[PDB]
């Protein structure tokens, strides 16, 4: 065989929720720690795509980090296609019968949940390729990131 192993891994992250209303996500970012460094085992917080942002700037500009490869940012999610896929479907509403039009609204809904997915899945790696950084891991920015429980943009 050919395969990856992780055995008991000490920083586990992801994003196993996420929220969009009007277009704007909050994602729920999970950690799971074996690591003294952290409060808690294990924890949830919320966050924006700003939030990951600051994240990654933070990083970047650290003088200490500047020999190191830092992970690209995620990309702010963006619903532009599906929004404005559903917009020409509604002006099309008349030229086509009620079930033709349900069926069609369902599958842009589809559409639009795979773009979501998309964007949870690009923040989610992000996260995880910091966590298994031996450097970047340990930042306490990272860590403020993970674990610092109210609004992080305040
Ligand atoms: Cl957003």
């Amino acid at each position: 065989v050919s395969v990856d192993l992780n055995v008991d891994p000490s920083l586990q992250i992801d994003i196993p929720d996420a929220l969009s209303e009007r277009d704007k996500v909050k994602f729920t970012v999970h950690t799971k720690t074996t690591l003294p460094t952290f409060q808690s085992p294990e924890f949830s917080v919320t966050r924006q795509h700003e939030d990951f942002v600051w994240l990654h700037d933070t990083l970047t500009e650290t003088t200490d980090y500047a020999g190191l490869i830092i992970p690209p940012a995620p990309t702010k999610p963006d619903f532009d296609g599906p929004r404005e896929k559903m917009q020409k479907l509604g002006e099309g509403e008349g030229s086509m019968t009620k079930e033709e039009f349900a069926k069609m609204k369902q599958e842009l809904e589809a559409e639009y949940l795979a773009v979501f997915k998309k964007t949870v899945s690009s923040h989610e790696v992000f996260l995880q390729r910091l966590s298994s950084h031996p450097v970047l891991s340990k930042d306490r920015n990272f860590h403020v990131f993970l674990e610092y429980d109210q609004d992080l943009s305040v």
